[PDB]
């Protein structure tokens, strides 16, 4: 038996998106996709994470939003590829903000991502 | 902000399914629905809760189903009725269990809703 935390709606989870000017990275085992036309915007990052005795444990979905809600970047694992690690979502994390932020958009992140940062 | 915990996948909880033989029902602004053509199952109840300061608030989606998968009953909110009690959630996964037990199926509840049944 499993169980999911996550900062998101079903909808937000489920909703189809695409990029007006797409950018992709793959670092880790870990898809990075981007919207480049995205500029000086505030954004917030939601995860989806597995859970294990209150511990978050694998990241499932991540999720990049505006203010008027429209999602503009995600973070997902690929099928096709083993699993990722912590390491991997951090740096997968800090590859999607340093593009964003390269755009001129204001990032911050959920507080699962907060607690997910720095726990043991 | 509200955050949820579930013990159903993305998949589980967004696939569309339907009865055999409906039936419906609505307690204490619920909509409690199963299929009277299931009978001498294995079945757990598995549902979404948002969640505020590590506490249980609301019940989101309860779906059962059986250990092949299938889903067999479902309780959900009403639209634009918002506001059910801890009670109102309590009576109807008793009316539910109450339908598939006299169905001979047998039903368990995951860990999310045996929280939610004590929590103060």
């Amino acid at each position: 038996a499993s169980r999911y935390l996550t900062d998101m709606t079903l909808e937000e989870m489920s909703r189809d998106w695409f990029m007006l000017m797409p950018k992709q990275k793959v670092a880790g085992s870990l898809c990075i996709r981007m919207d480049q036309a995205i500029m000086d915007k505030n954004i917030i990052l939601k995860a989806n994470f597995s859970v294990i005795f209150d511990r978050l444990e694998t990241l499932i979905l991540l999720r990049a939003f505006t203010e008027e809600g429209a999602i503009v970047g995600e973070i997902s694992p690929l099928p096709s590829l083993p699993g990722h690690t912590d390491e991997d979502v951090k740096n997968a994390v800090g590859v999607l903000i340093g593009g964003l932020e390269a755009n001129d958009n204001t990032v911050r992140v959920s507080e699962t991502l907060q607690r997910f940062a720095w726990r043991s």
